[PDB]
RNA sequence: AUUU
């Protein structure tokens, strides 16, 4: 009934590029974007249901994003400042996410910024070459300060003192400047000896430093305290960050190894007092070194924190119990491949290129994004997944390095890995019975280089039969056969139609592969096809196929005639019985609904995905919400209103018909 | 230090 998106992960190794917002907004950069997220209770949840949504993207920084700051003045929490490798700081207006304005006034990579708690437009910005710009955007005014030769890492405007500005450094230098005398250094903090997170005692000093070093360390405007992070048994080097909360003073919240999360009692100073977050609840902690640490008030005045993490998880904790409210996964790698379970409703596997399988159990009641994991055996970029028609956790995969898998995700066991690779990337895998020299179903995987393999899902690690002999042998070829690029199984398991390079589709008859029909149409490699359900309101819709190449037109073709006909020389068809004109780029993916005769989406590299009647060639509908180019798309299997599509913008969307404003692509 |  609503929308989703699975985003992109937010970036690593920033100090800060996240921040929320109170009532409120979460934003968190995350490869070139910003993305929003409304928490509480105007998200609009269902009581129990994570008081969560993804609305919204700052769109138009062309590098990774390092920075990301929201304005923290009443009237103007709408205001935001992001950093960029692109060289600009820009400031944003999230209602409209549009840019206000921006400079390019640094000339080295710039490492963080911040905007001041005490001046309504002043963001101060700092560089890898240790150049700091003052910004005070509202007025068209700026000024850098140099303060020391060093990289920095952290920087924080004091909370009371508009001049006043804390920077950390790669070495593990700490500086107080006073921005009003040129920078002038008020106070070193001389301590710690490797990377600095730096918190300000949020009443009026005393600053908390985090550092790579494994210490915390409380200043005096001189050190105070030096606290070692502790070895907890689990449950990269460290990245060490802080938060200070405003509304509890004696306490420190900062990450730790692993990015278990810790809540330090200051008044216990001397006895390293902490308490462990989700020191109950089993498996609900980060499981890699968490980054940022954002405090969220809402409007009904829940305190939560929000942690960021290289373990590709952003993660709500419930301050008043220190548990994890909620999870929103996401993508580090681009979206090449869906696939729904036949067997397990609902249960979405999604091949991602940062070498992670993710099954989403998309109607999972209580969580609109409940996404487990599985790396083991994985190791590089999962572009073909397909699941075994009737066996409960069967998943194939294929790779960018030409490696199938089968998984059994009811079990914690790695894979198993077939002994025989392709030479180049697995474009898709497929089911279907056994032909020879095999002997229920076998597992067809079809690579880059052009060969189809059949594999005995049982043994593995023996021996993957090269489909192209049975073919050359059953047909009586005597020149080289063509290089297959797509392989789909007609769902009575009877025909395999096979995609090839040159454009061409071949249908073939089981038992022994027999060729009965060439189809010319398509002047391009052949990237999809798919064949029509079985439970629509015709027997006829079984026949046909829908298929996409690098054109952009679609095509499909009837095949009642040919296969019914059972022929003994080969049939040529080359008019299409519909054609799909519109898309402007190649299509990877095209799909039939299962709640419809004769509905198909598709994705395009033009950015789009499209649905359409294709008895009437007929275009209903395009989804426009991806900024990249779309690799997939996979009907949902309870709603006919619902689709979902992943890109290589790293994203996953699930989307309605009904809310989308155009009925075509872009011309 | 991942972001094709």
């Amino acid at each position: 009934q609503e929308p989703r998106t699975l985003p992109p992960s937010p970036n690593w190794y920033c100090a800060r590029c996240s921040d929320a917002v109170p009532g409120g907004l979460f934003g968190f950069a995350a490869r070139t974007s910003v993305f929003l997220v409304r928490v509480g209770p105007g998200a609009g949840e269902s009581p129990g249901t994570p008081p969560f949504r993804v609305i919204g993207e700052l769109v138009g920084h062309t590098e990774r994003v390092s920075g990301f700051t929201f304005s923290h003045h009443p009237g103007q929490y709408n205001l935001c400042a992001t950093s960029s490798d692109d060289g600009t700081v820009k400031i944003w207006d999230v209602e409209t996410k549009t840019v206000v304005t921006e400079h390019a006034l640094h000339q080295h990579t710039i490492s963080t910024l911040h905007w001041s708690p005490r001046v309504k437009d002043l963001i101060v910005s700092g560089d890898e070459k240790g150049v700091v710009f003052c910004y005070w955007f509202n007025r068209n005014d700026s000024q850098h300060l140099f303060i020391e030769p060093r990289t920095i890492f952290c920087l924080t405007c004091s909370p009371h003192h508009e001049d006043l500005v804390a920077i950390g450094y790669k070495d593990g230098i700490v500086v107080i400047i006073d921005i009003s005398k040129k920078g002038e250094v008020i106070h070193r903090l001389r301590g710690h000896d490797d990377e600095i997170s730096i918190a300000w005692c949020p009443l009026p000093c005393y600053l908390a430093t985090g550092s790579k070093d494994q210490t915390i360390r409380i200043w005096s405007c001189r050190g105070v305290m030096i606290l070692k992070l502790p070895f907890l048994k689990r449950r990269e080097r460290l990245w060490l960050t802080l938060h200070w909360p405003s509304n509890q003073p004696t306490q420190l919240v900062s990450s730790c190894f692993g990015g278990e999360l810790l809540q330090w009692d200051l008044t216990q100073s001397w006895r390293r007092k902490y308490t462990l977050f989700s020191a109950s609840s089993e498996g609900q902690n980060h499981s890699r070194i968490v980054f940022n640490l954002c405090p969220l008030q809402t409007e009904d005045d829940k305190q939560l924190l929000l942690s960021t993490s290289m373990d590709r998880d952003v993660k709500c904790w419930d301050i008043a119990t220190l548990e994890c409210s909620w999870t929103l996964p996401s993508l580090g790698g681009f979206a090449y491949s869906l696939a729904f379970s036949s067997v397990d409703i609902g249960s979405l596997a999604i091949g991602v290129g940062d070498g992670m399988i993710r099954v989403w159990n998309t109607l999972s009641i209580k969580n609109n994004y409940d996404v487990k994991n599985f790396w083991q055996g994985v190791k590089s970029k999962v572009t073909a997944l397909c699941w075994h028609p009737t066996k409960e956790g069967c998943l194939a995969f294929g790779t960018d390095d030409g490696k199938v898998g089968l998984y059994d995700t009811y079990s914690n066991k790695p894979p198993q890995i077939s002994s025989t690779y392709h030479k180049k990337t697995v474009y898709t895998l497929a089911w279907g019975p056994p032909v020879p020299p095999m002997s229920s179903l076998a597992l067809y995987s079809c690579g880059g280089e052009g060969i189809v393999l059949q594999h005995n899902p049982w043994k593995l690690s023996g021996e993957a039969f090269d489909i192209n002999k049975l073919i050359r042998d059953t047909n009586s070829i005597k020149y080289k056969l063509p290089v297959h690029t797509e392989i789909s199984w007609k769902a009575d398991g009877k025909i395999m139609a096979l995609g090839n390079e040159d454009g061409s589709i071949e249908i073939f008859q089981i038992p022994n592969l027999k060729l009965i029909c060439t189809i010319q149409q398509h002047h391009k490699l052949v990237n999809t096809i798919s064949w029509h359900h079985e439970h629509g309101s015709q027997p006829e819709l079984s026949y046909l196929m829908a298929s996409g190449s690098n054109n952009a037109v679609i095509y499909v073709h009837n095949l009642k005639t040919v296969i019914e006909s059972s022929p003994e020389s080969p049939v040529t068809i080359t008019e299409p019985y519909r054609t799909l004109s519109g898309h402007t780029a190649k299509i990877t993916s095209v799909a039939w609904s299962p709640h419809h005769d004769g509905r198909l989406v598709s994705a395009s590299y033009d950015g789009t995905a499209q649905v359409w009647d294709a008895l009437r060639e007929e275009p209903l509908c395009n989804f426009r919400g991806h900024q990249g180019r779309l690799l997939c798309v996979a009907w949902s299997p309870l709603d006919p209103d619902c689709i979902y599509s992943g890109a290589d913008d790293f994203c996953v969307h699930k989307w309605l018909t009904s809310m989308q404003d155009h009925s075509r692509p872009p011309q």
